């Protein structure tokens, strides 16, 4: 019922740094975190590349480079190899391409991975931020919309060693409805990455906000779940675009127990009794005591 | 399109006062708010008296005597009356009770009233917090559940004047549902008040969090919606127990933008601009846009 | 001894805007300020001018085009005749040129102004942040260094109306040793203006941190001193360069009662009582009681 | 230059639970201390005894047997042997007793012992909290002002093996004096354990603004100083009085960077880097640069 869990924070990822740098950089991450006592370490969205959709390809060749055909290929093994050895699970992001009868899928993905390097649960981002095509006014554009598919896992829970997991991926931690789902699955942990941009194109006037928007949903979403959550990050000035800091680990009554500071591969580390739950969800939000789903029918319509 | 809302703190109500003394202090509020160019005032949860929901009530006639059978019956008519002439909308929270069909119901009640001092809706309050028989461990008795039934009337949005106003009650806004059901009916504004203690019997650990729980809740409901929102507290020590003080009126993005610093009687004003709703729901919060309500199924079982 | 305060937040001036258009628009936050009950608003720093220490400038005559000479000009004199008319003080802040004994002085100048429409005291800024010299790794120049010399007048503390009221300007209100001069004299409003940019050059890591440090310095200045205040902003998007906004008025307990969203001309207000000092002044914060100045020897050494 | 940085944070001690006891549970937390990696440990104001001063003494020997007439005594030594042992840090409060010519000396105290064991610096409480005679209407008293004399150390800054560290006690953190003195002897980290009631009788319109008013405190004086800090509470309901919990680690910029969630005994750790004050103290709290102490006399008044 007791646990270390960590966040593995990215500093920038440039262009052609290549996946066999990341995931040094990824692995240094690895071994600060079993010298701090870490169980579990939660790394950011799409941690294996820069942020390719900050740019408008016309070169599909060029795309696919940036996906994962295969989790993990011969380069991304020794992260899964290590893990094991070392006895740590690991939440990991990365851009999923799959191939079905000729036609290509593509996901904006992350897996848990438990102390054994087994697989044992995956999540495709159902929240898509940014806009479908070219904006000639923008800095730099945001094109998941067109690189990725709305994910069809839904919002799983899965069970990770000793604990109920939960899976969200950047956009997705602003929408109660990411948490509920898990909510009432019973997750324990909701945990996830994120690239987030302090400056927005279309509504500049809310980036001195960035910071405060961020762990608003990450401290709500925790509280009226009675969940611990993490996010994690990929930050700092990336090919030009500057990206949050602020990686979490957050209590069940949405307490920030532990935040970066730097822009950079940084690790942060925080005690988790996965019993705590216990104090929102059977009290205040003992959800079968005190919901009336009944009345809740309007956010299921479609 | 643009308005000044205000929030109209109460003090403590103790037992032997009486609804026409409480009437007067309403009153007062409502001077002390056209004063300052208010257009509409939020007032607090079962606004006209005591909370007696702390205590275990035996005789059912001295229980009744804390309702209203009416609204607005005689005592109350003057602050109607009034705001009708200073042209000054309302939300009013009280204890109702309604004879149909051989049935006796008691609910948790608030109602908007307009501009020209007309009743535009009502709502009655769906999550009861607290417990439904008297308990022995606890200091003071929290017997809403016994007092009242759960609303039957869902969370509805009413046009008020040029506004589209939605309340909840207390408890509700503790609830992401409550705020979603209201966002997904374009509410501008979402109002309501609450009577809540600093100490919490069965988690203690969490009487230092009172505050912070409380205006989290308001902050990131109004954000996630972008919807505008205040919260009337009825405050102090009332009764030998220590209420919550801390009414507020929050913007669309999440930001306080008015506060309450004393534990009495208390107007807190801030303009409103309807369109500012604009910036989270034509972007970030586009419903339409971002929404994926195949997989929120779950929320809206039962 | 009670009184409805008001800052006065400034959307940006462009370069090519002239003073009476800036008046123009001060003019019309003093309407809406009456409007709401206003007996004393604040506007912000350098209030007459775009913020012309952002270039470096070669040619002198168009230099000293950006300082008044005195105070009221016949440009600015509406604006006093107008807030003596409708009973209303105010805070203002300019650039002010004056010549003595040979020497051309350059100061960050700030005035406090009664209902009457006196001038009743002035404050110069102590402490300017920026550089002396120009700076060639400078996405924009920040040079009050070079512009401006360190005021002379001392943190005094004066008597407007029934108020003990102090100034700061700007980078004054991030060094406790303005609050606690101004404190120590029985401020019991401190109030102020200013231009900060959210993007800082020499430590860019920290520009997600932007309105965390100027409420974090506000909020604690006043819990401290146990004063009210208010920070005056320019906000917004000048000339290339982004602006913070967050405009407040703070209690003396360091809660923020009133806050602005937009980055445009934009007036908030607060119910301000002078003997909620007492609440800090005469107990946790009782000074006489508490201070022991013989161990703070070091802040004043030089 | 780099460490790891933790704070132990106490649960109740019963009137009558011995040192020998609280040793033990100390040294515990020096093991979570060891696995998390940390060099460093910073332990609550009075970490040895119940806090005594809510009681008021008639009988002078019962009094006195809540201090300390040797540093270490047999009973605390295992403190001491342990750390040093297992080369850990720590600072530690406790009541000193001293006898000169005598006359009894009273001091509320803390020590900073470096990783070998050896006291390297001593800290006396300057700003004594409470009220110097009973109080017939109070819950529990406050008299440390008559159990303690104000510290005759001033604040001083000590070199513990390579990190440059101040102490404060409790109610220090809410004086600015106490961190700029300090910062202006260069600290690096600022440190001390508190015991702050959530109840204060005189004005208790402020309960609800403990946590607030605490980590508000810790949090500008870091910035402000460009410091890292750290504040052990002892926390929780000691003998019919609830302590607040909310221990915490701030950096340079002001950011908590780890919190407590229990109100029992609990370690929280977070990586320090020495040269991050550079940040602050090397830019805008340049203070050789920026401060004007010719106009901050007052302060130092008396």
């Amino acid at each position: 019922r007791q646990m270390i869990l960590a966040v593995g924070q990215q500093g920038p990822i440039a262009r052609a740094e290549t996946r066999e740098q990341v995931v040094g950089r990824l692995l240094d991450m690895l071994t600060n975190a079993a010298s701090r006592g870490v169980n579990f370490i939660v790394f950011p969205e799409l941690a294996l590349t820069t942020f390719f959709p900050r740019w408008h390809f016309t070169d599909e060749a060029e795309l696919d480079s940036f996906y994962e055909t295969e989790m993990p290929g011969p380069v991304v093994r020794p992260l899964f190899e290590t893990a094991a050895e070392l006895g740590i699970g690991f939440n990991l992001g990365y851009a999923e391409l799959v191939v079905e009868g000729g036609v290509k899928r593509r996901f904006n993905t992350s897996i848990l991975v438990d102390k054994s390097g087994k697989i044992v649960g995956k999540y495709r981002k159902i929240h898509l931020p940014g806009h479908k095509e070219y904006e000639a006014y923008r800095p730099f554009q945001h094109l998941e919309k067109r690189y990725f598919e709305p994910g069809d896992l839904g919002f799983p829970v899965y069970d990770v060693d000793a604990a109920k997991m939960g899976m969200f991926i950047c956009n997705d931690r602003r929408w109660p409805e990411t948490w509920r789902v898990m909510g009432l699955k019973g997750a324990e942990i909701i945990c996830g990455g994120y690239n987030t941009p302090t400056h927005n194109p279309p509504v500049p006037q809310h980036d001195h906000l960035t910071s405060f928007h961020h762990l608003l949903s990450m401290q709500c979403g925790s509280y009226q779940n009675g969940a611990w959550s993490a996010a994690a990050g990929k930050v700092g000035m990336e090919e030009g675009c500057m990206l949050l800091g602020h990686s979490c680990i957050v209590a069940p009554t949405g307490e920030i127990v532990a935040l970066t500071t730097t822009l950079e591969d940084e690790v942060i580390t925080a005690a988790l009794d996965l019993d705590r739950c216990r104090e929102l969800r059977e009290h205040i939000f003992n959800f079968k005591a005190h919901r009336q789903p009944q009345h809740y029918g309007l956010i299921a319509e479609f």
